[PDB]
This record gives C-alpha cells, sequence and structure tokens, in this order.
C-alpha cells in the first residue's frame, strides 16, 4: 500500500485548498477525484453562475439604451453563443489549474475512494489501498430532487446541474426553491427572456436573511416580471404536447387549498437544497459519525470522530460557500503540518453576495439574531432606501435599501445587509472593519466618497 | 444694518453645509450666492459629472453586446437628449434640497459679496450691509485658463463649465491637462464618440498619484482610444474656418522639440487646475491671510487669522472634494454652536475615486510617500493584476490592477490603491478598515467573497 503524509478524497475548493497548502508546508499528498477537477465551483456553481449573471445583466442593459441616448437594440439573445464561450472557459480554468497541482508536486488519484476496513487508517480507489496518518473528507454536495413517490414525475424536473448543460433558452421556466440558488437561476432565466414563476412554500424568499432583504428581494422579484407563486407547492409533474404540466396545491393562511395547473412549461428546475456526498465512503468501517441528513460531523477544528480523520466544505453542511471550504481547508493543513494547534477557521462574520437584480450583500447578524443575543433593549439598528442615482435618467428602476445593527452602548457593528446597484463588489471592504470590532462611531467617522451608492453606509442617520 | 448669528458667503457645499446645520443648532444665519445655489457639485461638478460617466460606461459595456449572445446594437449617440435629462435631474435635486434649506429657515442674499473696512467684521452686498459674530467663507474655486499674454487664443478653449453647457458632441476633442478632472473629461468625450487627444506636460497623467495608478491609467486612456499626447504644450490657438487650430510645442527628452498644428478641432477644454475665488472679497480690507495663490490661510479648526472669520472647502485648497467641504462644515457649526473643543475634520486617510475607464480608488500613503514616512526597510508592499471574469467573453479587455501599502512589522495598511471594474463602490468599506489601523492580518483573517473582484484584496500574497 502507497503511503502519504496527507490523504485528500475529493477535489473540489476544500480538497485542493487544503492539499496545496500541506505541500507547500512539506507534506506528500495525493488528492483523490472522481470526475472533474475544480469540483462544483468551476464546473457547475460559482464561476458559470457568475458568467450569466454577467449575461443576465447585459439584457437589464439593453433595456435602458434608449434612455441614456442611444437608439434601440433588437433583444434577440442567443443562448448558444454564451452557452459555448462559457463552456470554454471552464474548459481554460481546468487546465491552467491542473497545471498547479503538478507544479505543487501532489499526486491526483482518479477514481471514487472509500475507506477500508483496516484498523490504520486506509483508502481504497479502484482495486488498490492507500494509507496515511492524516486522511481529509471533501467530497461536497449535490442538489436535491424529490422521490418519485412523493411527488410523482419529478423526474422530469432538472436541477442546477442540468442548468448548466441547457443548450437553449426555455420558452416558459418554473423555479422551485426560495434559497439563494433558487432566487439567482429564476432571475438570470427571467432577465434572458424566459417566462418565469419562482414556487416558495411561504410568503418571500430568502426567510433565513434579514428581514428588509426577505422582503425587498421578493419585491424586486416581482418588479423584474418574475411571478412568485406563493405558499405553493408541487404535488405532479406529468409530459404533455407541448412539453410539462405542473400540478400546485396554493394554501394561503386564511384562505381554502387550491390546485393549479401549469400548463407549457419548458423546465421545472428543482432547487429545493443539496444532500451531502457520503452515502458511499463506507463511514460505518471506521464509525465515522454523520446526522441524519449524511452530513459529516466535526468539531471546530474540522476533526470527525475518529483520529485522523477530518472533514471540510459542503460535506459537513454548515456555510456552504467556496471561500469557506477553502479557508477551512488551509487552516487545517496548517494545523496538521505546522503544527500550529490555534489554527481553525473563525465562522463568525463570514460575508455572502447573493447574485440577485440587484445583487445582495449581508454579513454579520440579523436584526432578529441580534436582538435575541443581546436583548432587544440593547439593540439600535439603522437603515435607508434610495433609488440610485443610475437610474436618474432611465424609466426602469430598482431601489438600494441598506440595515446597520449594532449592539450596546458603543454600537458595534454587529451586522450589515444590503440589496442595490454595486453591493456585489461593496461589501468585501465592511466586513472587513465589522470583523475589526468596528462600532458605527468607527463608520461615520470615515469620509464619504461622492457620488457613489457606498457613501449612504458612512452617513447613516 | 442687517445682522445675523452666522453668516456664510457662497451658496455650494461647504456654505449650505455648516448654514444648514447652524440652522439645525438654533443657530440664526444667513448664506450670500452670487450664481446658482447648491455650489459646484450640483451644477458644473460631482452630480452632473457622473450623470455623463453613467452615460460613458453605458456606450462602453455596449461594445461588448454581441460577444454576450446580443445582436450587435448601433451607436450613434444623442448628447441633446442625455443633456436635458441631466439638467431635469438636477433641478429635481435643488428643488427637494430647496425644501429642506426653506425649512431650517436661512436667509438667501443675492449678489456678490465682499468685505470693507469696519473695526468688525462686516460684508457689503449690492450697496447694503450685513455682518455676524461668526462669518464663514466658501467660495470654493473655479477652473483656470491661461492669459491671452501667455497663449494667444487661449480664451477660444473652455474648461469643466463650458463643458457642462456642450449641448452636441463635439466631433474632435483636445483636452489640456494632466489632473483627474481632465482625466474624468477627456473618458466621457471619447466613450461618447468624440475624437479625442489629452495633452500632457509629462509622460503619464495623475503623477500625484501612486505609481501604479498614474502608469496603469495613462496605459488604459491609450487602449480606450484616447490620444494621450506626451511633453507637449500649447502654444497658440486660432480660429479657422472649421474649428480652432491648436499649436504645440512636443519635446521628448533624448529627441527634438518639434512644432505641430492640430487641425479641425471643435472643443478645447483647458483643465490645467482651478484657482480660490477670493480676487474680489477685498479680504485686505480687514488683513485676511492667503497664499501666494489666493487661497485662504486656516488652522486644523478651519480658523482664519481674524477672529470671528473662518473658511472650509475648496477656497482653502486642501482635499478639494465635496464630502470633505461638507464635513469640515459641519464640524465648524458644531465648534461654534456646540463647544467641543476637539471638534474638527480628520483630513488623513481620506479615500477619493476617480472616475476614469475603468475607475480608480484610493486612500492612503503611495508607495513612495510611505518609503519616505517609514524608511524603505519599515514598507512591503502587496500587489496584483489580473482581467476580471466579466471579460472571459468578450474581446475588448481592461484589468484590475491593486496595491496594498504596509508599514513596520505589523503590517499596518497605511494604503490602498487600485484600477479597474467596480472599483468606484469597492473603497469605502477598506478606507473604514484603513482609518481603524487594520494590518494586512486583519485583511487575510476576513473571508473572501466569491466570485469578485474586490476578494482580491482579502486574498494578497
Ligand atoms: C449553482 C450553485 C451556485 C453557487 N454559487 C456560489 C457563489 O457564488 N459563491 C460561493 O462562495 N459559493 C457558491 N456555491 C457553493 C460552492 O460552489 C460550494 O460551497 C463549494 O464548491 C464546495 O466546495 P467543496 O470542496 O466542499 O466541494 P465540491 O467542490 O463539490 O468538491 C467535492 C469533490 O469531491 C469529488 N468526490 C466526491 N466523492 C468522491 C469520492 N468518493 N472519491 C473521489 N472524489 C469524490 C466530487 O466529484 C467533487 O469534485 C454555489 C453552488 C451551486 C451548486
Ligand atoms: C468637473 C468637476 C468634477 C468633480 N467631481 C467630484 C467628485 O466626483 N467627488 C468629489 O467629492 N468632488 C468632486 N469635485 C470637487 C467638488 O465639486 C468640490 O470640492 C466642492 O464643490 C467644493 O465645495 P465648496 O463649498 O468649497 O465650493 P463651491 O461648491 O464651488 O461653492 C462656492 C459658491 O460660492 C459662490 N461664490 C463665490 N464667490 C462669491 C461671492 N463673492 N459672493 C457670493 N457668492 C460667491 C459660488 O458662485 C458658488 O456657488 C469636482 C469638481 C469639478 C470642477
Ligand atoms: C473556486 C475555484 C476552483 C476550485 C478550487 C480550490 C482550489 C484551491 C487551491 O488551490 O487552493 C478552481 O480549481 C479554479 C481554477 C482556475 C480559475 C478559478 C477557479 C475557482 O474559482
Ligand atoms: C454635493 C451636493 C449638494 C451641494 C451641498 C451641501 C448640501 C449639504 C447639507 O445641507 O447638508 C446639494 O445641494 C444636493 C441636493 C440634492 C441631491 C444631491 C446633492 C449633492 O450631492
Amino acid at each position: 500500500v502507497a503511503s502519504y503524509d496527507y490523504l485528500v478524497i475529493g477535489g473540489g475548493s476544500g480538497g485542493l485548498a487544503s492539499a496545496r497548502r500541506a505541500a507547500e508546508l512539506g507534506a506528500r499528498a495525493a488528492v483523490v477525484e472522481s470526475h472533474k477537477l475544480g469540483g462544483t465551483c468551476v464546473n457547475v456553481g460559482c464561476v458559470p453562475k457568475k458568467v450569466m449573471w454577467n449575461t443576465a445583466v447585459h439584457s437589464e442593459f439593453m433595456h435602458d439604451h434608449a434612455d441614456y441616448g442611444f437608439p434601440s437594440c433588437e433583444g434577440k439573445f442567443n443562448w448558444r453563443v454564451i452557452k459555448e464561450k462559457r463552456d470554454a472557459y471552464v474548459s481554460r480554468l481546468n487546465a491552467i489549474y491542473q497545471n498547479n497541482l503538478t507544479k505543487s508536486h501532489i499526486e491526483i488519484i482518479r477514481g471514487h475512494a472509500a475507506f477500508t476496513s483496516d484498523p490504520k487508517p486506509t483508502i481504497e480507489v479502484s482495486g488498490k489501498k492507500y494509507t496515511a496518518p492524516h486522511i481529509l473528507i471533501a467530497t461536497g454536495g449535490m442538489p436535491s430532487t424529490p422521490h418519485e413517490s412523493q411527488i410523482p414525475g419529478a423526474s422530469l424536473g432538472i436541477t442546477s446541474d442540468g442548468f448548466f448543460q441547457l443548450e437553449e433558452l426555455p420558452g416558459r421556466s418554473v423555479i422551485v426553491g426560495a434559497g439563494y440558488i433558487a432566487v439567482e437561476m429564476a432571475g438570470i432565466l427571467s432577465a434572458l427572456g424566459s417566462k418565469t414563476s419562482l414556487m416558495i412554500r411561504h410568503d418571500k424568499v430568502l426567510r433565513s436573511f434579514d428581514s428588509m432583504i426577505s422582503t425587498n428581494c421578493t419585491e424586486e422579484l416581482e418588479n423584474a416580471g418574475v411571478e412568485v407563486l406563493k405558499f405553493s407547492q408541487v404535488k405532479e409533474v406529468k409530459k404533455t404536447l407541448s412539453g410539462l404540466e405542473v400540478s400546485m396545491v396554493t394554501a394561503v393562511p386564511g384562505r381554502l387549498p387550491v390546485m393549479t395547473m401549469i400548463p407549457d412549461v419548458d423546465c421545472l428546475l428543482w432547487a429545493i437544497g443539496r444532500v451531502p456526498n457520503t452515502k458511499d465512503l463506507s463511514l460505518n468501517k471506521l464509525g465515522i459519525q454523520t446526522d441524519d441528513k449524511g452530513h459529516i460531523i466535526v468539531d471546530e477544528f474540522q476533526n470527525t470522530n475518529v483520529k485522523g480523520i477530518y472533514a471540510v466544505g459542503d460535506v459537513c453542511g454548515k456555510a456552504l460557500l467556496t471561500p469557506v471550504a477553502i479557508a477551512a481547508g488551509r487552516k487545517l493543513a496548517h494545523r496538521l503540518f505546522e503544527y500550529k494547534e490555534d489554527s481553525k477557521l473563525d465562522y463568525n462574520n463570514i460575508p455572502t453576495v447573493v447574485f440577485s437584480h440587484p445583487p445582495i450583500g449581508t454579513v454579520g447578524l440579523t436584526e432578529d439574531e441580534a436582538i435575541h443575543k443581546y436583548g432587544i433593549e440593547n439593540v439600535k439598528t439603522y437603515s435607508t432606501s434610495f433609488t440610485p442615482m443610475y437610474h436618474a435618467v432611465t424609466k426602469r428602476k430598482t431601489k438600494c435599501v441598506m440595515k446597520m445593527v449594532c449592539a450596546n452602548k458603543e454600537e458595534k457593528v454587529v451586522g450589515i445587509h444590503m440589496q442595490g446597484l454595486g453591493c456585489d463588489e461593496m461589501l468585501q471592504g465592511f466586513a472587513v472593519a465589522v470583523k475589526m470590532g468596528a462600532t458605527k462611531a468607527d463608520f461615520d467617522n470615515t469620509v464619504a466618497i461622492h457620488p457613489t451608492s457606498s457613501e449612504e453606509l458612512v452617513t447613516l442617520r
């Protein structure tokens, strides 16, 4: 059996980040990947999603062209064109990167890995055994789809994975879900020309976000032309002559249930959650702990319940973002190969951007979370809403809302929430300030940059 | 004679800001304006400039419309259309603000103001004399134009003031200057279709900015189609049958000087600097101190050399920005009506954005300034350059450059400099962090937001 200092299962964001840092510290490592190196981020997540978002934004530009003094443009979008360019970009990334694994002298093991019953930490790929005193599980996850038994015909729908396989613009789309992936997909499809509906179980999207964001985002979706079907769930899906027929039940509180048949649907996209990839790792052979969802259980140092075995990224079910998987992986490498016992990722104040229209930026606690932690008596919030200057000459409008959540006497900034033009690139710097424990005084004592939307955050009344 | 509790000369950003708050604090102030209320910010500066920049940005992105999968869009810009909408927008702004002015009860005196003798601070406007225990001078400045004795025919050219009076797109434009106003005007004109040249005295633009920015900005201007005329100065201007003829002398080090006659110029714009408005204030009658340039000298509390008289804004020649004039003005009305010996604007680490293409963001010290203040041995810089993923599918390209200047062993961040897409809305948050005395560790400890350009600043190595 081949022996290494570090074995990483999964060549995605978390695995590659941890493997490369370990190698820089001298560790002899190998990465096991059953599919495409790069994982979800480059192949069916972050990167291709952003390219499609940039495309959707270009559609918004086409619409304001006349208002800005130019002759109107046609508007016939060609999905095939961007699809081909997007695929080429992903190919370049996959190539330019594989080179990095080579430069780091990290061995790549192609195939599906599974733990062996060997008393010593050992895995098997294809038919060969590999071992090491340190083994990292970074297998990520996958999109969740309903069972045929629960919702007959569910298999007729696609997920975000299928979204990236599309070669043409669906004429009519129905997205099921209220999370950020559901919101991003609905926004992109609608902006590019698809007659889009977003089906949600309650009254608003992004219910885990601050109330202001949940409310505002739902309203902007409706203003953009996305039909938000509230308190609705899919009961059945059936193939028709034109496409698919979606049977929906709407149960609004205070009203009676009603069934609706949505016809002529070209694309039914399920965006109801993610499930971890742990089913076939033979975790039981070592007694590796997981929850009833399949997530690997870990402590603050990413240790599983078994010595010498760790886990990071989507597989653990906490803060499912690329930079998080990367940071957790690198912090672990320093702990194991630089012997920094205190090296770990701080999961507090992790910033996130949702690429909606306009984009959302948030970091820290929501107003409700702050109230629960410090007591309503010790929480003070500042907020504002305005129409960005960009829309001064356009008929089409979007608004910008910002909220600052402060705690205690010194009004420590414990949360920042916003949606509006430019919020995607505006958040990072404010996140650094929040991580530093900035107070509102720190914000107010920073001179504003005029004229921008960002200056509103340092001039809150 | 008319008497008030606070007299303010100038109805601009610094004047209105101080007076408006003065009224708020229960003060009894009045403001004298010889021209349009609001000042440079709303009439011939910040706001209208940004509307024109947004228009230019629109035009630039639309050149990538076909690359993003849409049918090519023509680009015959109609200047008159935007001019009218811009004027209307400014009108709505003045009205909204005017409602807040009359609300705080502030007497507006029309006419050119000028000081008189009197053993006590007194001013006369159109024959009528006014006075008060506190007089604020906030007359701002104006564009500088060469004297006919120096450059014959110089009066044939316009300045930024005239730029905002333009009702048609000049076919051929020549902008003279290397500062940010010159850079912004050249970029807007060229983006909108004018055959544009930018004449500078040396090799690069923005020489007072960090070397990386000066170099990069000059290159981006050339890549955008702006002809940068280096080591060149205007000697004479003459009216011709088809516009203007600009006589220029070019003297590149190592080469022989040469005379060039630029024909068929439709618009010659002087952007060689600004001078303070104090030539007709008769401040000599009261011994008010000024420098050789005409700037009113003041201390940290904006006090002139004559008790009871203060000055803020562009007229003082330091940090010529709207938020600085506003803040200094508020901090003053604060001191004179709140009694806080420590109340004054901190002029350190003021952030600024230059609306070039792409935009520039900077705060803190340049690498050279830091090297001189801390010593080469105590300064370390981190920098990166990349092509934003927005261009992954476009033939046209712009780059993004970022530089972090650190000082001493803890690597305190004393400067951040960058140019690229989104940098205009990206800077504010980082400025808050720098003002807080953030170190590189603080930046690196903040989790990145992917995929964005802003995350590159927290992952520099
Ligand atoms: C549509 C979509 C949009 C998103 N947008 C964003 C965004 O804008 N920003 C952001 O920060 N995050 C975003 N995310 C989330 C981000 O992509 C994930 O958090 C990140 O990819 C997780 O990294 P990971 O390393 O845990 O797993 P993954 O990158 O999924 O990698 C796990 C790898 O392990 C391999 N593997 C699994 N089992 C085995 C085995 N037994 N043997 C060998 N190899 C195996 C897989 O094939 C895979 O390559 C998005 C996700 C989706 C789905
Ligand atoms: C083209 C251009 C673009 C700019 N872009 C930006 C930008 O994007 N961001 C930024 O922060 N800054 C920008 N600035 C700078 C900003 O506009 C100025 O810093 C700010 O307006 C200065 O405010 P102020 O109150 O000192 O003077 P001003 O606003 O110039 O006001 C002085 C007022 O006093 C009046 N006045 C003068 N003399 C007398 C007198 N004797 N009696 C009565 N009234 C008198 C004037 O007519 C005027 O209205 C720009 C400037 C220009 C020229
Ligand atoms: C998110 C992403 C990935 C997955 C990577 C984590 C790799 C980390 C490391 O080495 O520390 C890529 O593989 C990749 C490749 C080229 C360009 C962009 C990207 C990504 O954004
Ligand atoms: C820059 C600006 C100005 C100039 C003024 C100072 C106003 C300050 C204060 O009273 O506190 C405006 O007058 C104005 C009016 C409406 C909308 C925007 C603006 C500006 O950006």
